[PDB]
């Protein structure tokens, strides 16, 4: 047993070595694709950042002061590592750190709290108060100059404030970044520099592909109108900013906020007191502008002051102080000197009031310049929702538009404010996060915190009306007790690492990795069937070995060689780094278990296919459609049971993708696929794991081989037995012959007894049907008998059948040779399978060889042996294993008659003690070659013995051949004849030929040997030219054991060709399974499934509205922080934020959204925490700085995606509460909430993170009561007072402005920062979180002011955002993903419509590929009018077809193709497409020959050219840039016009642009009626189509219609008949042949050299050829399908050469490989050939059935011509020949595979065809045929006709003497004869000599002595039994092929 696999291992191993071209793919092709991916994996570096905690966010409620800080400080989101100030417990301020903050720190740490600096102060106020009423101190001042002194001292002023700001002060600062630098630090200090922004990468996401594809179209620019009715300044101020491509985007982005206005819809007085009260901010900063703008009257009074008043002479008086005061001066001086050198001015120098005076006026006119065109009245009132959106495209088209806020719910006539009120915020949608989805798709591992694009409600304007309109609301329906600010607070993120490449490596790799075995499965495939399409697995089997054995071979094989595959492949993966972290080894294990399923579906694939190109062809797209479902099943993984999953895991390729889904997860989060942490799933009980999925592969495996292996052994091919779906005429046997297989009495339901020989080659006859085959059958080990025995040299076929398989060869009737390799190994292996070892296999194969003749090619490929080389190993190889008996079936079945006599040496040579058994058709073979003959018939064994015996048992009498020079008279020689033997009969007369027939019995010696003299002495004076007498030939023996209508032409002759071409092919279409199916079938299913995956995008119109409440996303966790208890009004806002009323307005006392009903709580429990956590914080004090245990971020060659890190972060766990609204709330009140969300947040989303699709994160935000910011200890009315005071001392009065503007100053100072504000912590990766948790805290706020008599359960406020309705560019924007959806649809549609033309190419290439287009050309059809009717049927058919992929696309309603004024262009567009692609592909027919590659082909490059075509343009067409794209773009599209793919492709797409553009223009409502038949638009694809479809028809037409030396020496017959051509040449020849002469081009050696003959009316001219002399070729260019070179062959008087037409009706062609088509029946053939060859239609019945009479064959007349044999088909082609009786008639090969009373009757048909004055050429191997049928042979040795005459004298001349045989009586008496022979004929040779009878070979022509003397001395010889033969014809051309060589 082990000794089979051994042997088909080395096989199958040498076969693969030897293919040595697919190795190399096999090897190099995954390294490429996986190359490509190592190559994609460089190009995506991975995004590392650290900790990342961000500063809070100020809101319009907390006043202007502190806003405007969180809006200039804050426009990066910085993101620090270390916890800003802000989010400390009760600390908000976040700005302790600025140069002013320390500064003003300083000031109040000297100044204010100074014990004397008041009192000194609060002195000098009163001197100066006393002086001016009027109109023992100094020591305070003195005593306060030390302490400003140290105030300069602190080190904030002597470096900060005083090494930045001045360096402003010299000359012009830079006006960009250096000015911003000095200005951040100055307002807010902010450490480590300013903090790296976070970035955002999901481009993918919003569904900007601008980014992608890098488009730098931002906006249309914004209409300008110079006349705003402002200052012409900024006019001239937005000129400047409007151009500059620096500063204008950040301009179009604030133009909105600083100058857009603000739209409310109901004016009602309650909506007027709603934004009255929400009004406050404006106020505030128009009155900041009236302060400024007062300054500027103010200003000169200041500098008239300061120079024109008392001062001057208080100056006088200081400066005379030498004079009056030095004593002061000094005790302090020259500086306060230079201040008052200041005052006097007119001084060029610098550093004095001058200069200070001047640069204050020019920085507060700049200020109040810039200011004063500021918008601060944004209010416009409206009536309806109608009007507010007209004025609002208008105001948004010149881009000032802030925002539309709309009250759904207050008429005109409202007065008083529900309690529930409702509002609506509407803006464009360029400023508004989307409304119709609410998380990201794919979950980024990032913050999602970059201040372009992830926030848009803040820098948009959002967020800030939100608080505007929501303070307003609450102050207008409660009072004002407190009012407290609101900040957001971003929540902290924990460090990740974003890698951009897991998606890619998630969906590709499983692809990857099965494309990368696309090639191989096809190859193992097509291996494995092709061993069993030529029948060599029947062969191995019925040799010994099993079926398991074959299946483990070709497994073991396959193993080996994807083994290696794999073993490169992880090496190359693991060191190329796409994986960084995974165990190779079980990478390793995990591809070899794909491996191992992928090759058990190769076995069950290989299991349905029969042919080899088809299996090699369809593997691969099987397999990769196995894949498929993977791609399905990728997206739904959210909701797919894990039964279901094991379930659809059944496919080894989905299996793949559901294990590298884990595969890529285990290796993003850092710890990668180990054996520990295998089998266990990584989400939270997934109970899907990588170690089951491998498992799965495996049973997936094993169950695809037991299935193989049963449908296998139960449904074999056309070749192996299926299983059920259960499972005196004989000769005296003289006694010296030892019996070899002495069959007797066996039965079966045959009934018979026969014995074979030791040595004696006994040949089996029959007629298959009776036996000779089941017989056969019994005798090997194929099949058991029934009651019966068939003893092989003693061992029983029931008993034994392990020796008798041994010791029994057996050749079938076809060769058995595998391909690549060599005899040799052949040799070896046949014999070693029987079961030889292996060196005496080695001795046996080396004695054997050199006794065969194949020695000189020793190691030669057993492809390039010729056939008759072929056979000959074939038969040798059934003579391994010393094999004492052999059954041969047919041996020297087709090959030429060298290779035949060689094949008979071989079995000469080895029939020493073989016993061997051959059944033959042929007669010749049987006679020459058996010793003894036995025939079967009716099951009897009729005859069996000697083939002398039966030649003289019940033979005939020995026939008299004779022939003449016409030229002699018949009357003579019957009289001679008759005249010396009166029994002879005249049995055959024919021309140049006569045959008599003489009897034996009576055989009346004497005068034979008197005729056989006369003949001989008298031959050529009568008109004999050579005589010879012929014993009964065997063939006789064993058969006798068991005129022409009119033919039309013209032009109905044509008409009768288009009927009948369209008649055959629609009869072959009709009745065709495949063709129906590929044509029907495929097109409808591809276009359904592209228009089902075309309507799953629905329509889109205009974003929906979306209220705005938390519970949008689910299920979650909030928290909050109850601090600051000590206020009364901050313990109430908790206990509404906790108890009364829930958290938002789900559990609102009247109502609510109906979806979100809330029920009862739970009463504040705490979760149970392990001892572990508890043990570790009791045990080591934990300090303020770090309260939990530090949890590690990814160090080096650990990145992980979120850090992993250990129990007890962030502490206990709160305690909690399912609240009424159903969301778990915690109570973080003592405890760092930075911290606990840092060091809770990663396992938090590690147990809701699977499949990382639409991932919910379980917190979203929550509030967090209290926080103070400090403010200055400075009331308005003390400010005012000290000011107007101020201004008495100095003389200064103001005016109207200054008095309008210093009037509502406390309000103003009271407005200007808040105090006691709340947080609101939201966590931005929810979209709509920050402004739903901004209006859950101001309905907290709201809630939380009521006056007590009032029930806080029914009060709230809800906001609801919906966007306007989309501009022109927008809308075009979103139209772009339908263009490219409907783009695909059209690429899939051009796919499926182009599957239709394949089918035609397919059936073209199948026809020709045989001789039948060649045949119907010989018919008679012209090549104009043959592809034509090919034309109109494809166009018709495909009319067909289109038609129902037309009423597809109305069946699903799509209106951009289906509408009335669409419908056309598409029915056009699909026919023309047709017309234009059938010819086009009609050129493919030629370079191809063999369907299911041409097929594969077509299709491929159809897919890739209208892919290609279309992708291309589209995109190029969706850029803008002119350089390398749009001129590229429109010369390509013209050059892309020369494919009719294209076209269509662009009609479709262009369809659909302008069904999209007139959605577009009806939507806004105008009228777009572009019909698609403009010439533009749609038409110049229908012209240039159709132009290409009648080019491409020519161009087939054309390529249909295009792509001496002296007469050596002959024998005198060749020359004769050359002189009878060359000189009066004959006028009944009917085909002469003229120096017809042909060299192949490149080789300079005539294939054929100057043949020369004509052949009459009734004359056989049978064409023999030595192999190789070019009779194919002599026939290839007669009938025309090679050109001729020299010479000329006229028929029928038409030439060749020249007019054809004629030629071809005046012959009949009979091809040698049978050319039907399989599906139409056997008369439909005769039908058709009738048609083209022109009989007129009444009388078609007529010659049909005569044709179908003469040839037998009436019962397979009526039935599918592809269900025949060999026979029924030969018969069929004959027929076929003669249907128009034409004068000559052409054979090759008529009869071939046909057993006798089948030949016999086609050789009548043939010879009665002859006789009735119409000649034939033959062309054949079996010279029985030609010597039974032909009257003037002719043998073509090297491109000459060697020798030419009628049969006999041929073998009369080139053939020895006559062969005598003869037997004696015992074996002993056989010597003596002999030297009587070798007195009387000097020469004899002894041809052949066995026991009781010898051959003598006597070439001696005068046989008349032989006669006498064998008659003579018949007693004296003791002679019984004789015979006299001749020479037969084989032998004449065996001679010759022996003599060429
Ligand atoms: C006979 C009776 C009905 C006939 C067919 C009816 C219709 C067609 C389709 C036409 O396009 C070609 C001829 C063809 C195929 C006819 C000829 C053969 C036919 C089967
Ligand atoms: C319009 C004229 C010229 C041509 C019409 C051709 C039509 C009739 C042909 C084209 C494809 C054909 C089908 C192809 C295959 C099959 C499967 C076979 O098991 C039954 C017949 C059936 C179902 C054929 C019915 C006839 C059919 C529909
Ligand atoms: C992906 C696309 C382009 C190709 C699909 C797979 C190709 C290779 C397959 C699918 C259908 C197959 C054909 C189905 C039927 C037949 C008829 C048969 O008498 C010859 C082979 C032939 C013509 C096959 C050739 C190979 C084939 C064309
Ligand atoms: C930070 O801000 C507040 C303001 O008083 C306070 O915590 C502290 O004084 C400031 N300075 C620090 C913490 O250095």
């Amino acid at each position: 047993f082990v000794r089979q696999i051994q042997l088909l291992l080395w096989k199958n191993w040498t076969l693969r070595k030897r293919q040595k071209i697919r190795f190399v793919v096999e090897l190099v092709w995954p390294l490429s694709l996986f190359l490509v991916l190592i190559w994609l994996r460089n190009a995506n570096p991975l995004y590392s950042h650290h900790e990342c905690h961000f500063p809070n966010k100020a809101m319009p409620s907390a006043g202007m002061l502190p806003w405007l800080q969180g809006i200039f400080c804050n426009v990066n989101n910085p993101c620090f590592q270390s916890p800003t100030p802000g989010e400390s417990p009760g600390i908000v301020s976040n700005y302790n750190n600025s140069i002013l903050a320390r500064v003003y720190r300083d000031f109040q740490e000297l100044l204010m709290n100074a014990p004397e600096s008041q009192h000194l102060g609060r002195i000098w106020t009163e001197l100066h108060i006393l002086s001016q009423f009027m109109d023992s101190w100094g020591g305070i001042l003195s005593d306060m100059s030390p302490r400003i002194q140290e105030f300069i001292h602190r080190p904030s002023m002597q470096d900060l404030l005083w090494v930045t700001r001045p360096l402003m002060q010299n000359g012009g600062p830079e006006t960009f970044t250096k000015l911003m630098g000095i200005l951040s630090d100055l307002l807010c200090g902010y450490p480590e520099g300013g903090g790296s922004r976070v970035l955002s990468f999901n481009w993918y996401e919003d569904n900007n592909y601008k980014a992608f594809l890098g488009i730098d179209s931002t906006r249309k620019d914004p209409i300008y109108s110079y006349d705003r009715r402002t200052t012409s300044f900024c006019n001239a101020l937005i000129q400047s900013l409007e151009s500059n491509p620096l500063t204008k985007i950040a301009w179009r982005a604030a133009k909105p906020l600083l100058m857009g206005k603000i739209l409310y819809t109901p004016d009602s007085p309650a909506a007027r007191r709603i934004l009255k009260n929400a009004n406050s901010t404006f106020e505030e900063l128009e009155h900041v502008r009236k302060l400024v703008k007062a300054w500027e009257e103010v200003g000169p009074q200041i500098w008239y002051f300061f120079d024109n008043s008392t001062q001057m002479n208080m100056i006088r008086d200081t400066l005379g102080n030498p004079t009056v005061k030095d004593f002061l001066n000094r005790q302090l001086i020259t500086a306060e000197a230079i201040l008052n050198f200041l005052y006097k001015g007119p001084r060029e120098s610098q550093f004095d009031w001058r200069d200070i005076f001047n640069i204050t006026d020019r920085t507060l006119r700049l200020v109040n310049q810039y200011l004063e065109c500021l918008v601060l009245d944004k209010f416009e009132s409206y009536n309806d929702e109608t009007q507010l959106t007209q004025r609002a495209l208008s105001l948004l088209e010149e881009n000032m538009f802030w925002a539309g806020v709309v009250f759904p719910d207050m008429y005109p006539w409202t007065s008083s404010l529900p309690p529930h009120v409702k509002y609506k915020i509407r803006m464009d949608i360029d400023v508004v996060e989307k409304t119709n989805k609410i998380k990201d798709r794919y979950w980024d591992s990032g913050p999602r915190a970059d201040p372009v694009e992830d926030f848009r409600y803040i820098w948009g304007g959002f967020a800030y009306l939100q608080d505007m309109v929501e303070q307003g609301i609450t102050r207008s329906q409660v009072q004002a007790e407190a009012p407290v600010g609101i900040y957001l607070q971003q929540m902290p993120y924990p460090c990740f690492v974003d890698d951009s490449f897991m998606i890619i490596l998630n969906r590709c790799f499983p692809i990857f990795m099965v494309l990368a075995w696309i090639y191989s499965v096809s190859m193992t495939v097509k291996s494995i069937v092709l061993e069993k399409e030529l029948r060599l697995k029947e062969t191995l089997k019925n040799q010994g070995v099993s079926n398991a054995v074959i299946w483990c071979t070709w497994f073991l094989d396959s193993f080996s060689i994807m083994s290696m595959s794999i073993f490169l492949l992880t090496i190359f993966i693991m060191h190329g780094r796409i994986l960084h972290y995974s165990d190779p080894f079980i990478l390793f294990l995990f591809l070899l278990a794909f491996s191992t399923a992928t090759i058990m579906l190769c076995f069950l694939l290989s299991t349905f296919f029969s042919k080899a190109s088809l299996a090699a062809a369809c593997s691969g797209v099987i397999y990769f459609t196995l894949y498929l479902p993977h791609i399905l099943c990728f997206a739904w993984q959210d909701r797919m049971t894990a039964e279901l999953k094991k379930a659809v895991s059944l496919l080894s390729p989905v299996a793949f993708g559901f294990g590298t889904e884990y595969l890529v997860r285990f290796e993003e989060q850092g710890l990668g696929l180990q054996w520990s942490n295998i089998g266990n799933s990584p989400t939270e009980g997934d109970e899907f794991s990588f170690l089951l999925s491998m498992q799965m592969m495996l049973l997936d495996a094993a169950v695809y081989g037991l299935l193989a292996w049963y449908l296998d052994q139960v449904f074999p091919g056309d070749y192996g037995t299926p299983l059920p779906w259960y499972f005196s005429f004989f000769e005296r046997e003289h006694p010296g012959w030892v019996p070899g297989v002495c069959v007797k009495n066996l039965v079966k339901i045959d009934r018979l007894n026969i014995t074979f020989y030791e040595n004696q080659i006994t040949a089996f006859l029959g007629h298959n049907g009776a036996g000779k085959t089941t017989t056969l059958s019994i005798l090997t080990g194929l099949l058991p008998p029934t009651s019966g025995t068939v003893l092989v040299g003693g061992r029983d076929i029931e008993t034994s059948l392990d020796a008798v398989r041994q010791s029994l060869g057996m050749c079938p009737q076809h060769n058995i040779l595998f391909h690549h390799l060599t005899v040799a190994e052949h040799m070896l292996f046949y014999a070693q399978l029987k079961g030889k070892s292996q060196e005496e296999a080695q001795l046996e194969m080396e004695a054997m060889l050199e006794d065969t003749g194949l020695h000189h090619k020793r190691n030669e490929e057993a492809q390039d042996l010729s056939g008759g080389m072929q056979r000959k190993l074939s038969v040798a190889i059934a003579f391994v294993g010393d094999a004492k008996v052999v059954i041969l079936d047919e041996p020297t079945s087709g090959v030429d008659p060298y290779s035949r006599r060689s094949i008979w040496d071989l079995l000469l040579k080895y029939r020493s003690g073989r016993t061997i058994i051959m059944s033959t058709h042929h007669m010749d073979e049987a006679d020459l070659l058996g010793d003894r003959i036995a025939i079967i018939a009716q099951g009897r064994l009729y005859c069996s013995g000697t083939p002398l015996f039966l030649k003289n048992c019940f033979g005939t009498g020995l026939y008299l051949t004779l022939v003449r020079k016409l030229d002699g008279d018949v009357n003579e020689l019957m009289d001679v004849v008759l005249h010396h033997v009166p029994e002879a009969k005249l049995v055959e007369c024919i021309g140049q030929e006569l045959i008599f027939l003489l009897p034996n019995k009576n055989f009346k010696h004497r005068a034979y040997a008197s005729l056989f003299r006369e003949l001989e002495e008298t031959l050529a004076d009568l008109g004999l030219s050579s005589f010879g007498i012929s014993d009964t030939p065997l063939e006789e023996i064993f058969l006798k054991v068991t005129p022409g209508p009119q033919l039309n032409t013209g032009t109905q002759l044509v008409l009768q060709h288009v009927q009948a071409l369209l008649v055959k092919r629609f009869q072959h279409t009709i009745r065709s399974h495949k063709d129906f199916l590929a044509q029907i079938v495929l097109p409808a299913t591809f276009v359904f499934l592209a228009l089902m995956l075309s309507i799953v995008i629905p329509p889109f119109g205009e974003y929906p509205a979306l209220t705005l409440h938390p519970w949008i996303y689910g299920q979650q966790y909030t928290f909050f922080s109850m601090d600051e208890p000590g206020s009364e009004q901050f313990t109430v806002l908790a206990d509404v934020l906790l108890n009364k009323p829930g958290f938002g307005n789900r559990c609102l006392k009247e109502g609510w959204l109906p979806e979100y009903p809330c029920g009862n709580s739970t009463p504040w429990k705490t979760p149970s925490v392990s001892p572990n956590i508890t043990q570790l914080f009791q045990k080591q004090k934990w300090t303020q700085v770090n309260p939990s245990p530090s949890c590690r971020c990814s160090t080096r060659e650990k990145l992980t995606m979120l850090p992993e890190c250990p129990e007890g972060a962030g502490g206990l766990p709160p305690p909690q509460r399912t609240q009424r609204s159903t969301e778990i709330l915690q109570d973080l009140t003592d405890r760092n909430i930075s911290d606990f969300l840092v060091k809770t947040y990663p396992a938090l989303i590690r147990s809701s993170l699977k499949s990382k699709f639409w991932v919910n994160e379980q917190r979203y935000g929550g509030i967090s009561i209290g926080g103070k910011l400090p403010v200055v200890p400075i009331t308005g009315e003390a400010l005012v007072g000290f000011l107007s005071d101020l201004g008495r001392i100095m003389n200064v009065s103001g005016g109207p402005i200054t008095r309008e503007a210093s009037k509502e100053i406390p309000d103003f100072l009271k407005h200007l920062e808040t105090e006691d504000n709340i947080k609101v912590w939201f966590n931005n990766k929810g979209w709509h979180a920050l402004v739903s948790f901004l209006n859950v805290a101001h309905n907290a706020i709201l809630r939380a002011s009521l006056p007590k008599d009032r029930s806080p359960e029914e009060y709230g406020i809800t906001v609801i955002s919906q966007p306007l309705n989309l501009t022109k560019e927008q809308l075009s924007e979103i139209t772009v993903l339908t263009t490219s959806v409907d783009a695909v649809v059209a690429i899939c549609v051009i796919f499926s419509m182009s599957f239709v033309p394949a089918s035609f190419v397919l059936y073209l290439i199948q026809e020709r590929v045989n001789k039948s287009k060649h045949l119907q050309f010989i018919s008679g059809v012209s090549p104009t009018t043959y592809w034509v009717t090919n034309f109109l049927w494809d166009i018709m058919n495909y009319s067909v077809s289109a038609g129902l992929v037309v009423g597809i696309f109305i069946g699903f309603q799509k209106k951009a193709y289906t509408s009335p004024e669409n419908l056309p262009a598409l029915v056009a567009l699909l026919l023309l497409y047709g017309w234009a692609v059938i010819p086009m592909m009609y050129p493919a027919s030629f370079l191809f020959d063999v369907p299911s590659t041409a097929y594969v082909a077509l299709s491929c490059a159809n897919l890739f050219i209208g892919i290609n075509s279309s992708a291309i343009t589209f995109i190029l067409e969706l850029f803008e840039n002119n350089r390398t794209l749009l001129r590229f773009n429109a010369v390509l599209r013209k050059l892309l016009i020369v494919f009719p793919h294209f076209c269509l492709g662009r009609g479709l797409i262009d369809l659909a642009l302008s069904q999209a553009v007139t959605d577009v223009y009806a939507r806004f409502g105008e009228e777009h009626s572009a019909n698609p038949f403009h010439w533009d638009l749609i038409g110049k694809n229908l012209f240039a189509m159709v132009v290409e479809g009648v080019v491409y028809f020519l161009l087939t037409l054309l390529v249909q219609r295009h792509f001496k030396e002296p007469i050596v020496d002959e024998d005198d017959d060749v020359a004769e008949e050359r002189q009878r051509i060359i000189t009066g040449g004959n006028k009944t020849d009917i085909l002469r042949l003229h120096e017809l002469t042909k060299i192949y081009p490149g080789t300079s050696s005539p294939a054929v050299d100057r043949l020369c003959v004509g052949v009459r009316p009734g004359e056989c001219f049978g064409l023999l050829g030595v192999n190789g002399a070019g009779k194919t070729t002599t026939f290839k260019m007669l009938t025309g399908d090679t050109t001729v070179t020299s010479g000329d062959a006229t028929v029928a008087g038409k030439s060749i050469l020249t007019n054809i037409s004629e030629v071809h009706q005046n012959m009949g062609y009979c091809p040698q490989f049978d050319a039907i088509d399989e599906l139409l029946t056997g008369r439909e053939h005769l039908y058709l050939y009738a048609r083209l060859r022109g009989v007129p239609a009444e009388e078609i019945e007529k010659v049909a059935n005569w044709s179908i009479k003469s040839l037998g064959l009436t019962v397979y007349a009526d039935c599918l011509a592809g269900t025949y044999s060999g026979g029924n088909k030969r018969k069929l082609s004959t027929a076929i020949a003669l249907i128009g009786c034409p004068p000559l008639v052409l054979l090759d090969e008529p009869t071939t595979g046909m057993d006798p009373q089948a030949r016999r009757m086609l050789w009548n048909v043939i010879v009665s065809i002859i006789r009735e004055g119409r000649a034939v050429v033959l062309t054949s191997h079996s010279m029985e045929e030609c010597e039974a049928l032909c009257t003037r042979l002719a043998i073509m040795v090297k491109g000459a006709f060697r020798c030419m005459g009628t049969i006999q004298h041929l073998k009369s001349k080139f053939g020895d003497g006559y062969i005598v045989t003869m037997k004696i009586k015992l074996l002993p008496d056989l010597n003596p004869v002999e030297q009587f022979f070798q007195g009387n004929f000097p020469g004899s040779v002894q041809r052949e000599r066995h026991y009781n009878m010898l051959q003598f070979q006597v070439s001696s022509s005068s046989l008349a002595r032989i006669f006498q003397l064998l008659l003579s001395h018949k007693d004296s010889l003791l002679i019984e039994e004789y015979s006299v033969t001749q020479t037969t014809l084989d032998q004449v051309f065996v001679n010759f092929a022996k003599q060429q060589t």
